[PDB]
This record gives C-alpha cells, sequence and structure tokens, in this order.
C-alpha cells in the first residue's frame, strides 16, 4: 500500500496530485485546531531545577494534579517551558504516517514504536451543535458517503472531520484495538485525542473501538459491524 506523512498534507497542491494518481487520500481542508461552526459562550507541582531538568527529571508528569484531572496546564505552569502536560496546545503528536489499507480507506501506522499510554494526535474538526449535526448527518446520507467522520465531545458538540480535520481522521475502527480516546480539557475548552492503549511496535496499524458496515479489523474478538 502506498504512504505518506504527516507534513505531505501540508502542500495542498502537491497532495491534490498525488490524490489524482492514488498516492494519497481524497483532498480535505487541513486545520491544527478545531472550528466551531457555531461560536459558543494551575497546578501544586514543584517547579524543577535546572539540575533536575538536566538529569531528565519530569516536569508536571503522573502525579500532576492537573494531569489526574485530565486538564493540560497553562503558560503559567510552576514549570513554565519544561511543563510536559502540555501536549495538545504544543502538538505534540506521536511519528505517524497515513497508509492505504487493503479493504478499510486509508488508515494510520505507527512510523517509530509508541510507547503505552502516550498521546498520538488530537480530534480535530468542525465542532457541530445539535441543530447542525442533524443537518450534516441528511447531506452525508444524501451525498452517498461511505467514511464517516464524527466524534462526539460534550452534550451539543460533535466533531466531524469530514470537511475540516487532521490526520487523525483516518484512524480506523478495531474491536481489539490499541488506542483510545481521551478527553482533555484545555483553556477551559474541551478537546479529545487518541492515546496508545499498549506498546506499539513501527509498522503497525493504530486503531480504536468507535462507539450497518461490516467490520474488517480481522480480531479473534470481532464483532462483525462497525459499532
Ligand atoms: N474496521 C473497519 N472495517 C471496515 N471499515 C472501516 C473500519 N474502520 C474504519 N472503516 C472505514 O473508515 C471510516 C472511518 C474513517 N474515520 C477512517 C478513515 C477512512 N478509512 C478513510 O479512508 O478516510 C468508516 O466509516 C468506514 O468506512
Ligand atoms: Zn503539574
Ligand atoms: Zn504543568
Ligand atoms: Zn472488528
Amino acid at each position: 500500500g502506498p504512504s505518506c506523512v504527516m507534513d505531505d498534507f501540508r502542500d495542498p497542491q502537491r497532495w491534490k496530485e498525488c490524490a489524482k494518481q492514488g498516492k494519497m487520500p481524497c483532498y480535505f481542508d487541513l486545520i491544527e485546531e478545531n472550528v466551531y461552526l457555531t461560536e459558543r459562550k494551575q497546578c501544586e507541582c514543584t517547579p524543577l531545577s535546572k539540575d533536575e531538568r538536566a538529569q531528565g527529571e519530569i516536569a508536571c508528569g503522573e502525579d500532576c494534579l492537573n494531569r489526574l484531572l485530565m486538564i493540560e496546564c497553562s503558560s503559567r505552569c510552576p514549570n513554565g517551558d519544561y511543563c510536559s502536560n502540555r501536549r495538545f496546545q504544543r502538538k505534540q503528536h506521536a511519528d505517524v504516517e497515513v497508509i492505504l489499507t487493503e479493504k478499510k480507506g486509508w488508515g494510520l501506522r505507527a512510523a517509530k514504536d509508541l510507547p503505552s499510554n502516550t498521546f498520538v494526535l488530537e480530534y480535530c474538526g468542525e465542532v457541530l451543535d445539535h441543530k447542525e449535526f442533524k443537518a450534516r448527518v441528511k447531506e452525508y446520507a444524501r451525498n452517498k458517503n461511505i467514511h464517516y467522520y464524527f466524534m462526539a465531545l460534550k452534550n451539543d458538540e460533535i466533531i466531524d472531520a469530514t470537511q475540516k480535520g487532521n490526520c487523525s481522521r483516518f484512524m480506523n475502527h478495531s474491536c481489539e484495538p490499541n488506542c483510545e480516546t481521551q478527553k482533555w480539557t484545555v483553556n477551559g475548552q474541551l478537546r479529545v485525542g487518541f492515546f496508545t492503549t499498549k506498546l506499539v511496535p513501527s509498522g503497525s496499524e493504530l486503531t480504536f473501538d468507535y462507539q450497518a458496515q461490516k467490520c474488517f479489523c480481522g480480531s479473534a474478538n470481532c464483532r462483525g459491524y462497525l459499532g
């Protein structure tokens, strides 16, 4: 299968030409952060010393109060630049490639070994209210779309990556997945990202459990249909 790197999506003209010859997926509008279709209405970690930073100690690691609350730190974190709990904000994504699968369309694969319980990518898109979601559901069905790109975020917010999003929109479903979603608060706004739940070796497809298309995940426990 052909593959491509995330940076290949930054050049719209080369992409559209790659897409014409099947070497990249269909064009979509690449975004860095969620766009609201309709606009809506500090931890206790001790600052690491310069010595500790040099020693390789982690700032705002597993014991960070904000991290436990699933809240990212701000620029005002006691650890400032060294804070490791600003992953969404700093786009500290995993090394992933977009690949053409045998029967699912395009997907995502690990380009390096990915440790367990690490951030992969944020699921970005157009954030829809209930009314917008209703309309998009109807439109996509009218247009006979094969692939769907919806992800519930919170009450009255559903992310739609069909038209605008990032490479997260390519992560396929598996009944025995190696990633999960987590909803994180950044500056009082909720976002959602993919995180590994296992060590994913280099070359392996990244998958999550979506929640009537037959399922081609290939798992021994396959539930047979996407759900
Ligand atoms: N396990 C699977 N078995 C079959 N089709 C799948 C599976 N996982 C994802 N898909 C397909 O991919 C869509 C979900 C997309 N967000 C994933 C990217 C999509 N594969 C693409 O080529 O753009 C679904 O609506 C299905 O059409
Ligand atoms: Zn902290
Ligand atoms: Zn912090
Ligand atoms: Zn399955």
